[PDB]
């Protein structure tokens, strides 16, 4: 009954200015009711995206999400080093609100 996120990839370095992509796949139909956060282990979860493709104030421009349906696309457009963090989605069409896996990602040497 609860609704499953599949969140790829698990993790991904990359250097600065570079362009990543994050991704999830919900097991049905959740309507753009997706939100993306930042996680730093110490510190709240900060709310980037929301409703698939609505950027939170506060928020660089550089950071957006787009997504329907089943698929959903989060992006970094370029990459600097206070990005660094874990990334999760979470839909909430259904509740409970289920979150995906969750990124890793790191600033390449």
């Amino acid at each position: 009954a609860d609704i499953q996120m599949t969140q790829s990839p698990s993790s991904l370095s990359a250097s600065v200015g570079d362009r990543v992509t994050i991704t999830c796949q919900a097991s049905q139909d959740i309507i753009k009711y997706l939100n993306w956060y930042q996680q730093t282990p110490g510190k709240a979860p900060k709310l980037l995206i929301y409703e698939a493709s609505n950027l939170q104030a506060g928020v660089p421009s550089r950071f957006s999400g787009s997504g329907s349906g089943t698929d959903y696309t989060f992006t970094i457009s370029s990459l600097q080093p206070e990005d660094i963090a874990t990334y999760y989605c979470q839909q909430y069409q259904s509740l409970p609100k289920t979150f995906g896996q969750g990124t890793k990602l790191q600033i390449t040497r």
